[PDB]
């Protein structure tokens, strides 16, 4: 039979903080993380900003020696883990460590350090190729470095389902737990696709806003001027925790996962169908799970990538879901303020869920100056609502239709 | 209470064969597949062979539109789970649809569609960067592509846990339907990594073989001789299906998926402990999963990867949890014969224990001629042997420490 699990840490890095409290301090002001991006040259490119982490500092966690040998995916994946856990108190010891593990993901993993020896093979020779290519640019690697550095000795797994990993991640941990393949997980996800052949692939495929005169105005979910998403990179981990177990230890339990549901649209390779039906079926699959009544949902923080047909798709889905509930219900997207981190979005928005709950608040869509035809929800223009909240939903959307949708719940 | 799984359906691209019965011909005959690379110039790397995939034809299964647009991995992936479809007679309708999913993984992915977008990337700037670069490069397109030509539309995810990436994609697949969440999933691996940054990457760690001179014996598990592992491409793919939904259908049953077991090492990056501790609590934990005693293990297709440490980690692993019975049962290497297709060596070796349930014979380690200190159990040397298999255990280990076992039945 199934076993409860409660969400006990959570540990973050996005453009708009180095920590969780940081970054949800932004969300609940409306702040924006996009910027012109500095680390590289994008004259020519057809977008040039995004949302980029900013003075992070991996000497908390790492030696430079180790930290030269992983993409920097891997470096904000582990510093999202070490927060997660450290949140949470766990105390890892031979009686536990067979019982705690990790499902760090990502959707592009290490594309910018493949392209980096890519440059040095070409450029130079393939003996300049770094010996610790393959271990520091696997997506793997997380979990892997993770797992070493603190001694977790359970389940140990990496997905990778585009823009949905993060969702998929966390849901299949809180699996493991459910069903008794472990007490403890960390799950998330992280992302670092900001280099030429992430800007430059996603441009040609004209996915991202290319309102280079106005990056913080560009991620604008539900707009009528939107264009496209924008690109952010970072991470984030929670810790997934057997309710039991957490009671026994005395942890601070945040919320309680009850539901996670999972599908596929088989429409096409990088657009959803116009009626979101795959979303849909996602969604209701999540809300069974739960064993709720979808009129119990009171905030959705949406998949929102700010396209064109990604954004109606899932207001038409929300619809079908929901009926005249969906009327009722409050809908954000927090894209507006930290751009799309593809495998670490549904992670960040994961937490986003979590603390709306704990803070009784839906965060704002910024932007949201025009609301385009049929978008006619509670869609949170502007500023943060405080509300009631009882039940949350995290929706995530991938290339090539893969969907997942997560439902917390407040614990007592 | 847990609902049974059995494998109906398989499909392959090998360097011994384009599909299971000529690989398993060539398995059972000790052939090798490794040869001098033909498809990229390799004069000026240390190793210059390894196991290709002979005279495919893409356009079996797609368009040369379609072809043109994903990368050889995603190609490969698809033959293999086309032909595990076809394989297992399933007919996909309106009423089935949402019950059939997909779950195809990769170690490393998309590294030759990478290596050919870097060269322009570098001359020439972003200009030639392919619309369809970022979905026909991203590991869950397997999945993706499947799923949308096919009308699948159950869970649709992607592993990627490097040389352990087909065991777990296998697994979790048994579990989702298992669990009830489908009642079939097309699982399995492929890979294709030979490429500058592959074989320079692996070079680079000193991981493979060197022995070019003679690339038929290069790969050599627990030989005193062995000199790291030999790389190679292809794919493999089942159909998991529930035993109730197959016996409905009339299928054909190759055999009953009753294990699953997973664990990290939390060592190091790039190598296991080594008395393979992790390895150990891998296998202990698929047979009891089974509900089955260490004796009742007949036969183990080993990871085996002719690397120094690994091949005697898994002896020390294999010691520790079958005592006496190490000495009854036989393991055997087949990447001995078909080197290491990485993220797809699982799926492989996955359809290669299903088959040795079939046809009651252990393959062969072929090269294995002056057994190393402590390889001293029946590893199945040089020659096939028919034996009594009732249950056949296949493992698979990964970088970051990373392990999967499985656990297959003879079903009557
Ligand atoms: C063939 C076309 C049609 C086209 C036209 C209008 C559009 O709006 C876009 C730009 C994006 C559609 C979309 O939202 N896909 C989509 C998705 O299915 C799942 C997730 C995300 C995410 O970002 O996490 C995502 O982006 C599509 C894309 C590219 C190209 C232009 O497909
Ligand atoms: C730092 C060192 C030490 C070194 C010394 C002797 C060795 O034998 C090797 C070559 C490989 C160890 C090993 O077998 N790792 C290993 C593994 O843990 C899991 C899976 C696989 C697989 O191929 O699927 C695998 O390859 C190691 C590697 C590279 C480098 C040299 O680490
Ligand atoms: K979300």
């Amino acid at each position: 039979s199934r076993r409860r699990v409660v969400i006990t840490g959570m540990g973050m890095l996005s453009p708009l903080g180095l920590d969780v409290p940081s970054s949800w301090e932004g969300i609940l002001a409306g702040r924006s993380g996009i910027a012109p991006i500095e680390h590289m040259d994008l004259s020519a490119y057809s977008t040039r900003f995004g949302g980029s982490v900013k003075g992070f500092n991996v000497e908390e966690y790492l030696s430079a020696k180790e930290a030269r040998k992983l993409d920097l995916f891997i470096q904000y994946g582990l510093a999202a883990s070490f927060q997660a856990v450290r949140d949470s108190g766990l105390e890892v010891t031979d009686a536990n460590r067979e019982r705690i593990g990790v499902s760090m993901g990502s959707g592009i993993g290490g594309l910018t350090n493949i392209e980096n020896n890519c440059r040095s093979l070409f450029e130079q020779g393939p003996r300049r190729i770094s010996p610790f290519f393959v271990p520091g640019s696997i997506i793997n690697m997380v979990s892997g470095f993770l797992s070493i550095h603190l001694g977790l000795q359970g389940p140990n797994y990496a997905l990778t389902t585009a823009q949905t990993t993060g969702t998929h991640s966390i849901g299949m941990a809180a699996r493991n737990i459910a069903y008794g393949e472990a007490d403890v997980m960390v799950a998330g996800g992280s992302e670092m696709a900001a280099c030429g052949l992430g800007l430059g692939g996603f441009g040609a495929a004209r996915a991202l806003s290319t309102r280079n005169d106005e990056p913080t105005r560009a991620s604008r979910p539900w707009d009528r001027d939107r264009d496209g998403f924008v690109l952010s990179d970072g991470s984030g981990a929670l810790v997934l925790e057997e309710l039991e177990h957490a009671r026994a230890r005395g942890a601070r339990i945040y919320a309680e996962l009850v539901g996670f549901g999972m599908s596929g649209d088989a429409f096409h390779m990088t657009a959803p169908p116009e009626d979101g039906a795959g979303a849909a079926r996602c969604m209701k699959n999540a809300l069974r799970d739960a064993g709720l009544d979808p009129r119990q949902v009171d905030y959705i923080n949406a998949h929102g990538t700010s396209t064109p047909a990604g954004d109606i798709a899932e207001i038409a889905a929300v619809k079908s879901v929901f009926g005249e509930h969906a009327h009722a219900l409050s809908m954000s997207s927090t894209k507006s303020m930290t751009g799309h981190l593809l495998g670490a979005a549904g992670a960040v928005e994961a937490i986003f869920s979590v603390l709306a709950l704990r803070d009784q608040v839906a965060p704002p869509t910024i932007n949201l100056d025009n609301p385009d035809e049929g978008c006619d929800l509670d869609l949170v223009a502007h500023e943060a609502k405080p509300r009631k909240i009882d039940v949350a939903l995290s929706n995530s959307f991938g290339f090539g239709g893969t969907n997942g949708t997560l439902v917390f719940r407040r614990f007592a």
